[PDB]
This record gives C-alpha cells, structure tokens and sequence, in this order.
C-alpha cells in the first residue's frame, strides 16, 4: 500500500526531509496510471528528484553556517531561486512593499526567501514548504533574533494554508501548481487569506505566462501593478 512506500521513501537519505503529503500526493498519482510492478516507487522517486530545488544536504549545511555567521547573503547564494533573484532583491522589494509594507506577511512554497524578509524589517513571516531542511535553516535563526517567523512543512495541493495575513508571496510557483494539477493554480489564489498578494513568473521558458495569468484571474481578484525585474514578472493583486 501507499503508506508501507511512503515510509520506504521517507527512509531513504535523498528524502526524508520530504513533506510526507508530497511523496503521498505522487505516490497516488504514479499509481492510478500504472498499477505496477509494485515499483510505481521508481516513477515517484523519479518524480521527486525534480520535485524539489535539484536542494541537497550538502547546500544547506552549507547556509545554516553561512547564516551563523551574519552572512545572509550568501545564505541566500547557497538557494537556487533566491540566488538568481539576489542581485536585484532589493529592487524587488522596494516595487513589491511600494504602496503597502505588510506586518505579516504568507511565504508560500518560501524556500529561502523568508531571511530576505527579515532584512526588511517584516514582523511576522510564515512561511511554507516541501523541504524540511529549508526550516532546519531559519528556524534557529529566527529563533536566535526573536523574529516572529513560522514554517510549516506543507503542500499546497493537499492542503491550503490556514494562515491570514497581510500580504501573500507566490514567486515563481504558480506554473508548477498548474502543471501537476489544472486549475489548482488559481485554487490556491483563492483560498489564500490574504488581501494583497505578489505573484511571479519565470521571463524564460502557457508559453505567454502574462496572457494565461491576465486572462484567467477570477474577477474578484484585481491587478493593480505589474513589472518584470531581474528574471521575474511580478503582479501584484489584490483580492476583494
Ligand atoms: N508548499 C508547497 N511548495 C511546493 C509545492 N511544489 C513545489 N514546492 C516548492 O516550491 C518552490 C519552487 O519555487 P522557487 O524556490 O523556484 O521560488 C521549491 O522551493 C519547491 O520545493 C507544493 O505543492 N506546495
């Protein structure tokens, strides 16, 4: 059964820092289309090589120490999506928190943003994601500066999050959402309790992200800014 593999999966060293609903999630799915040779294991331990940063141990304890050091910034270097969004994060910021500077704010699939938002001076961060590791890092952290910050091992397609805040950050993760589940994308829009949000798309490859996001936001969502900086094109919304 799915649960006597997904505690085969979760012992193995590669990913036993796996949000068990993920490795469930695709467990499930590589099921259905197969009813395998028992060994649907390989196509979801396949799945879940690629499902996830492609983040090893090795680049983690590589931040926790870089970020015991004071040094943030590399911290984030050490992350792939936050490394190449590094160079002009602050820019980033300056468009994303312009109008509105949240007091808290939903890091959602967070990676190792949420240190960013510490350097801004954000009071409260929760934060979410399929890796463990990635809390291992800013827990401590948050822990050992007194900054109100949470992270919760979760999926998003499994379970939505049950947080409210001011603000909601959904960087470069839609397209992913949408294409392991149609119109789970928009779904999570919608169940997150959060007036303002910022969303991103990768500018390289929905070919025209820009006309999918555009033309398919439920109407009571409405965008009042949009701009491309650095690899990204961020829409900054807002739910009624
Ligand atoms: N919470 C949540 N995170 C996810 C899900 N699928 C992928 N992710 C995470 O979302 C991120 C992809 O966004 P990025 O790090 O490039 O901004 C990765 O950190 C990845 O592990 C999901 O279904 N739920």
């Amino acid at each position: 059964n799915i649960n006597d593999a997904l505690t085969s999966i979760l012992a193995s060293k590669k990913y036993r820092a796996l949000c068990p609903d993920t490795v469930r999630r695709i467990l499930t799915e590589e099921w259905g289309r197969h009813k395998s040779p028992k060994q649907t294991v390989e196509a979801a331990r396949t799945r879940l090589h690629g499902i996830c940063g492609a983040v090893t141990p090795e680049s983690l304890k590589a931040a926790a120490a870089a970020l015991s050091a004071g040094d943030v910034k590399k911290a984030l270097s050490l992350h792939a999506s936050t490394k190449e969004r590094l160079a002009e994060l602050d820019t980033l910021y300056d468009f994303i928190f312009s109008a509105e500077t949240p007091r808290r704010v939903l890091d959602i699939a967070c990676g190792l943003n949420p240190l960013a938002l510490y350097e801004r001076g954000i009071a409260s961060v929760w934060g979410c994601d399929i890796h463990q590791g990635l809390g291992d890092v800013i827990t401590p952290f948050a822990r050992e500066k007194d900054w109100d910050f949470t992270f919760a091992l979760q999926d998003v397609l499994c379970a939505p999050p049950a947080e409210a805040g001011d603000l909601a950050l959904i960087f470069k993760l839609l397209p992913l959402l949408e294409r392991e589940q149609a119109g789970s994308a928009m779904a999570l829009l919608q169940s997150l309790n959060t007036p303002r949000m910022a969303v991103s798309f990768p500018t390289r490859s929905e070919a025209n992200y820009a006309a999918w996001f555009e033309g398919g936001l439920p109407a009571e969502f409405e965008i009042e800014d949009k701009k491309t900086i650095g690899t990204e094109l961020i829409y900054l919304i807002k739910k009624n």
